[PDB]
């Protein structure tokens, strides 16, 4: 009775039919003789190849690369005291959800592990209509006015003469826009942090970005920010790992999410708001209409409203994930917009762009887009009309259908209503509020709030990206804008590109910090379930496979995903060295029984030269917990040049001691002492 | 410049709407300075509507690709074999556009996937557009076009989760291959170096199908198209291709774009095998079967002319994305064959452009327009650009004096079906038994590779099949491989912990054919455009001096030189942080930089061990590597590279270094560095 | 339902097959293709009106507006991973469609017309011979009307050349209206053969008069005219005729005003004699155009319809206001029962063809 159940098609049995139920074959063309030309009258051929010919639809203009899952939202309380929203109106109230995660710049097929902003779009199929929160993993946006979105996106997408390159943040046009449009600095700093390369969709947060309104039935309103706070904790890749992972497994994030749901480890978020009074719009030292600013948690704490859990994978990716069409216009009674000029223009874009993707106006009829309550309106006809409307008088006002459907409003049929306190006053202007003009304080706040090695990673990400800018003018302009946020950042970045930084300009410099934005500083992960352990073994020593089988039992107990790697497959071995890479693991364990594979002179026609040692060395250099289990453990760490007294290096004869130490390393997740800092 | 009439210049002027009204586009119109946005803001809505509607559907296959403009030059008057006007005079020039592609990946997927590749050529001929829509592999997976969706569904990502984008590395692909043995020949090509070509410039193009050449006298001959690279044939190694897919997803489009901008526009000899109609079933297989090659030993290549790509697009979307190729774009002098794969394609490419273009006037797009007049009674349709003067667009008419006139064999240089063509028999959905040998030609191909090449193909199969979860699919795969070669089945089986079935010698043989080996095609005929990375340091003025000296002598011979160091300055192209061995065809270390290669070396400016990793990766992937300056053993010992190794260079003299190294770049890969079973 | 219904000759079932009719052959392509235009996407068979009433089992997927959620994640043949489903249907399994096995093709691949198609004129002449004399006049008259609106003298000459090959008599009679000479007879394709079942005029009386439309022209002037109209309505509605009572103004038992009424609205027209006064020169009123009541009667008579006057007073510059009382399909009775019994025969005759002039 859910529109998805009714539309499920089972092909587990039966004879092949046309789309109109006529049994057919589809394996040989109809020909004038056994070596003859194909006949036009072969309808079986044409219906099949026409469908194939038309399978593709336009990719999303942005966030083209992504993956979705089904789940549930459960309210923690009756939130009537702050909003009329029905999905929040009772303790334990459950609403089905669909979520799609994404990058922003890359086309379909682009790697998940690009450095990019990420999408986090949540549909609540509420009992008063579909409500979408179309958010990002970063709480601030590049630009202050929706009319600028094509300029931003044209600048970060590939240069349009050759469609090169697919590196959003690593070409001239992107840094030209960033340096010419200083609003971009706050999101740029977030994108150059580990938030640009999250470990998974499950290990990042969701943000509505915009200030919205909570509207009560009495018509009063408060200003809110949405925060979806991950229960898996926060985690990043390191860049040099992200680049290899983009080649070895372009599907890493979609596969991570799919596997977590299949294993009963469906990811969870606390859905939260900051709530402040209308009178505080300009009280925090910036404008709450400005989507380049966060409200520091010290000024306004998070309230937990409910639990978001994703626990079911799609049946058909195309029908569900590709076709889901989100809109901030999908709003419900008890929520209202703000005069954020970015949000304001979004409302137009998402209704319009679905005409491009769907090719017709009836996109809300696709099962994934349908609501879970009756539809009563006078919308008619259009390509792909799937309803048969009984009301032959679809106009208001009518007597011939007894005045149905009835208007809904603040006082009728639980209508949506605009927050009745809202006003507008002044000239009809194309002018930016001077309250929006501080582009550099919050980037500085964010930078101050990261740990020293985290600041190094961000500087290194900028050194990497800006070094690939060919224009000396663009590079100069970039250092000018970076210098307004932090002289130190402009100096350290200028060092990698052989330019002089501008002289300190302390206009926007400050020492303030804010909790909750650091990944490095966010402490050990609250759970290690789903984390990936590579056990490097060998088929040559039956001791090595026993060591591996004993580590496997002890690690699988704690919900770790264990891969035993050997030269060849056999029972208890999951993967060959040939297909194995350190990007596939959160921690790597060598069984000392396999010590001979790590020799400088080790060679095999079954995997590339040096593969076993490369996995262990890559894992170590990328900051992961690594260890040798067995007794000649000290022996093998020398081959690797991996110091046995190293933080996050494990060397035990006992399996139980090895795992107990190693599992703490997985929770630590990254050993940041292995990364050099500027002097 | 061939599309110069459609070009729009925005180097000067004030922003306008699409209807030439000067406007702004940086701030929304609002009811007050902190007000909501007005619906009456047409500047906002026209700009965002355009943005909202930028995207068109990607191609159903070959979504990932890149294109360039060029010229075709005929070597001769080919009247004696074909009426084709573009081939009718020595030196006759015809503009071309080519698009290269992979097959399975979506439009943002890495260039260096393991896959079949497309090679589509449009000839804008003086008798209409002629398209050869070819691949870099001369045989196709399937014998009947009706099977194409089965093939493409099986190789594309699993439709519940759209995982994985590794076309040849999931259960569904190997399920199809093992149940549809026609796939074996193309599969063996895709598992060879032909699946990971070094560039578009270093692969051939093939029409795959037998076509006909038809003379003005109506007589016909059967032909195959072969576009033979003048750059020579080259592959990546898999271990390299995987890293390159992450470090530079754009590697093949950038290689082509750079080659054209540097005046190194790639060249192909456009060739044909020509055989008689009487030889359709004479070579031990059916020329209508697209899973079979004519061995060059049976029918030699005739060179018809030169294809040169020498001009990049102005707008990628308008030119490369919007180019709509069709095998139905045929000219007088060419005809089809009863190849059931070709027959169905003729339907598919006319139909699929309705999907991409969203309307029927896709031939009116600048890139799709012909360079000669259009005279027909096609009318109206969404996006009609033409304003037709003829108000009587019907035949037969008197009110337009019977224009346009019907063109045929005898009048108006009409296209005509080869008049010797017949059909005879039952109307059947039956496969010709002449198509039934799926395994001999796969064995021919395998037999025709060098021992190291054979190892690479076994290794590609071991990699891919080891990722198949189904034990029943892996067994069915070994049953099909075993019918091509027991040795291949045993070597693959060893990787996956299964027994190969007993030898089945029905199709086994020791025949070989020339021209299908990459390793066997000898040194490259040119090293121009090949990439030399010079690893230096800013910490030693003399390291930079060595690098500048090496640059001057390498650039003289047309090599693309990248000097790498810790930081950028005059004469340093890239930092260690952005550098990778996938970036170079050879790596040189200047001995002044030897300190960077110590196990102890550490910098906040690049990842731990990056300088030595570039050297070791380059060595391990078979590239020419060396140390210039005389002090070589610190670098070579840190790398575990032997000084006496083939393609390992150590010279004090820059001149002697470069002469040796340039020989290495021609050899291109040192195959003695790969282990054999 | 109606606008979105998407018909195809390629919608065929086991037990039916095509022929090599080159018109049919090309239709098979057109109707699958044209639905992409109308629907804007490839899933037009999923529209309710186009859906079948039996299960769909196939590997068609995706496309704009995809409504199905397919469970089968291995939509290729041949497969083992979905156990080889869906299975191939053919002559010997799963009730597959199959091409008629006796069908063959032989010869050159040709863009040539079969000479067996070349007689374009015998069958036109067969059709023309099979029409009644008045029916032949109607057809001549339709050609005179249409060809008289052609401006090109050359096209008009070419038309008489082709019509002449069917019938010299047709070419002569059409030529007379357009001021041209018919070309000399050409008897290559002339014949006197006839076939049953193609004539309308010759197909005899209608097998039922249910739904046929009777306009009763009355007046609000005379409560007796409204009483006549009411008794006529009761007696006509009993036999399933659709009755419209017409008067100057609406009220109980009046369906339409003279202002909206027209002879095209009726298969038969009855005037109640209580309304005789409206059928005179006098007949001016701000409630309908001058002459409207009589025009409905005169139009109905001129177009061959059964017409009459019920109540017994028929002459009263009523019929005399135009038409003959002895006319076939002209009725005059005082008795409502006798009037209706005569009138219903006239509705079954449907058209009185003796009212049209012949060449
Ligand atoms: C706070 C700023 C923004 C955020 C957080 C944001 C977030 C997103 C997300 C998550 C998606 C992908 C939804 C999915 O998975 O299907 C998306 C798609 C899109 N966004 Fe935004 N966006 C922002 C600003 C804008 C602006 C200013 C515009 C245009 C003026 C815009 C236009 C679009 C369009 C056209 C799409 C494709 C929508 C579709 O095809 O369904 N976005 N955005
Ligand atoms: C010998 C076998 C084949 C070869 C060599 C071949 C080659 C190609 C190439 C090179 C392209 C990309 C053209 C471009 O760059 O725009 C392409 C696209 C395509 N091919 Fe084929 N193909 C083959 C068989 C088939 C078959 C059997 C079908 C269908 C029955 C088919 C349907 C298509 C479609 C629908 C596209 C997208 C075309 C477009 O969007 O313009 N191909 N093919
Ligand atoms: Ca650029
Ligand atoms: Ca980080
Ligand atoms: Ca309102
Ligand atoms: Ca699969
Ligand atoms: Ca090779
Ligand atoms: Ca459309």
């Amino acid at each position: 009775q859910s529109p998805l159940a009714a539309y499920e098609v089972d092909d587990s049995t039966g004879y092949l039919t046309s789309d109109v139920g006529g049994p057919i074959q589809d394996q040989t063309s109809l020909k004038a003789g056994i070596r003859g030309p194909t006949l036009l009258e072969d309808f079986m051929f044409r219906q099949k190849i026409q469908h194939f010919d038309h399978e593709r639809v336009p990719e999303r203009a942005v966030h083209a690369r992504g993956a979705g899952a089904h789940g549930t939202f459960t309210s923690y309380a009756d939130w009537s005291n702050i909003t009329a929203a029905s999905f929040l109106n009772a303790t334990g109230k459950q609403t089905p959800v669909f979520v799609r995660f994404s990058t922003v710049a890359g086309s379909r097929g682009s790697a998940d592990t690009a450095r990019d902003v990420h999408g986090f779009a949540t549909r609540f199929y509420t009992d008063e209509g579909n409500f979408d929160i179309v958010g990002n993993n970063i709480p601030v946006f590049f630009i202050q006015d929706a009319i600028q979105f094509p300029d931003l996106i044209h600048s970060v997408k590939p240069r349009p003469d050759n469609e090169i390159p697919q590196a959003a943040t690593a070409h001239d046009s992107a840094w030209d826009f960033f340096s010419q449009q200083p609003s971009t600095m706050h999101t740029l700093f977030w994108a150059m942090s580990g938030h640009g390369i999250p470990r998974s969709y499950r290990h990042m947060d969701g943000f509505g970005v915009h200030t919205f309104r909570f509207v009560k039935d009495d018509g009063s309103s408060k200003l809110i920010k949405w925060h979806f706070k991950s229960r898996q904790g926060k985690a990043s890749l390191v860049w040099e790992e992200a680049q290899v992972l983009s080649g070895k497994n372009a599907d890493f994030h979609r596969q991570d999410l799919w596997d977590a749901i299949e294993s009963g480890n469906g990811p969870e978020w606390d859905v939260c708001v900051q709530i402040v009074d209308e009178s505080q719009a300009q009280a925090f030292g910036f404008d709450l209409l400005d989507p380049t600013k966060i409200i520091p948690e010290e000024y306004a704490p998070l309230t937990k409203l409910g639990l978001l859990k994703l626990d079911r994978n799609p049946t058909n990716y195309f029908a569900e994930t590709e076709q889901v069409m989100f809109q901030p216009g999908h709003i419900v009674r008890g929520i209202d917009f703000t005069e954020d000029p970015l949000l304001q223009g979004r409302l137009f874009s998402y209704l319009d762009t679905q005409l491009n993707r769907n090719g017709g106006p009836n996109f809300e009829q696709l099962p994934i887009n349908m609501p879970r309550v009756p539809i009563h309106n006078n919308n008619r006809d259009g390509a792909g009309q799937m309803f048969i409307h009984r009301n032959k008088y679809p106009y208001t006002p009518n007597t011939l259908n007894s005045g149905y459907p009835r208007q809904a409003n603040q006082n009728a049929g639980r209508g949506f209503f605009t927050a009745p306190g809202r006003t507008a006053s002044g000239a009809l202007v194309r002018e930016v509020s001077p309250t929006f003009n501080d582009h550099w304080s919050q980037p500085r706040l964010f930078f101050n709030s990261l740990t020293p090695v985290e600041q190094q990673f961000l500087v290194n990400a900028m050194r990497f990206a800006i070094s690939l800018v060919k224009s000396e003018e663009v590079k100069k302009n970039v250092l000018t804008q970076l210098n307004r946020v932090s002289h130190d950042v402009a100096v350290r970045v200028a060092a990698a590109i052989g330019l002089g930084a501008p002289d300190a300009d302390d206009t926007y410099y400050h020492n303030n910090k804010t909790a909750g934005v650091s990944i490095v500083g966010s402490g050990p992960l609250p759970t290690i379930k789903t984390l990936r352990v590579g056990i490097l073994a060998t088929t040559s020593e039956s001791s090595a496979l026993d060591q591996a089988a004993q580590l496997r039992t002890r690690l699988e107990k704690d919900g770790l995903v264990v891969t035993v790697v050997a030269e060849t497959l056999r029972e208890g071995v999951d993967q060959t060295y040939s297909t194995a890479d350190a990007t596939g693991f959160d921690g790597v364990v060598v069984v000392d029984g396999a010590a001979a594979l790590f020799a400088s002179t080790a060679s095999s026609p079954l995997f590339p030269t040096g593969r076993p040692l490369q996995i262990f060395v890559d894992a170590y250099r990328w900051g992961k917990p690594v260890g040798v289990c067995g007794g000649k453990s000290s022996e093998v760490l020398d081959a690797a040049d991996v110091p046995e007294d190293g933080d996050g290096v494990y060397s035990e004869e006992s399996v139980d001691m090895f795992v107990e130490e190693f599992e703490k390393g997985l929770a630590t997740f990254r050993f940041t002492d292995r990364f050099a800092l500027d002097s």
